[PDB]
């Protein structure tokens, strides 16, 4: 297991585009495309991100490319957040794996907002940590996936994606 890995096992791969959990247009593993109701404004932005005519659907290595691209911006976004980087830092590997993932699924500046959640992390209080992250609109909207990333926060292991 590894972040690339787990989040395949979370965002799962369509090669059309499709709505993802929060009804917003998508393709690949887990690209979003836009926030817009409007489909020819999600083809707009498939078209740019892939750079050709695609009329709503790619191929396999075209979703891992832009999924390759999306897992690299996790990070960076983490890196430069002045909230999230002193956390990444204090984190092993897999404990890192998770932070990524969040950030992936809701934004650099959507997990910066975790306070707390983020202070017993940094503190290693990770029961605390675990019972704390599910106290969010994430974990009740969705819960099995949150659940997942929850307890590789609190086990720093890969437990909750073995058999997956
Ligand atoms: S939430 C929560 N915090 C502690 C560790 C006290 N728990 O046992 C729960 C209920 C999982
Ligand atoms: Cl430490
Ligand atoms: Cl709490
Ligand atoms: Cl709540
Ligand atoms: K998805």
């Amino acid at each position: 297991m590894n972040i690339f890995e787990m989040l395949r096992i979370d965002e799962g791969l369509r090669l059309k585009i499709y709505k993802d959990t929060e009804g917003y247009y998508t393709i690949g593993i887990g690209h979003l495309l836009t926030k817009s109701p409007s489909l020819n404004a999600a083809k707009s932005e498939l078209d740019k991100a892939i750079g050709r005519n695609t009329n709503g659907v790619i191929t396999k290595d075209e979703a891992e490319k832009l999924f390759n691209q999306d897992v690299d911006a996790a990070v960076r976004g983490i890196l430069r957040n002045a909230k999230l980087k002193p956390v990444y830092d204090s984190l092993d590997a897999v404990r890192r794996a998770a932070l990524i993932n969040m950030v992936f699924q809701m934004g650099e500046t959507g997990v910066a907002g975790f306070t707390n959640s983020l202070r017993m992390l940094q503190q290693k209080r990770w029961d605390e940590a675990a019972c704390n992250l599910a106290k969010s609109r994430w974990y009740n909207q969705t819960p099995n996936r949150a659940k997942r990333v929850i307890t590789t926060f609190r086990t720093g292991t890969w437990d909750a994606y073995k058999n997956l």
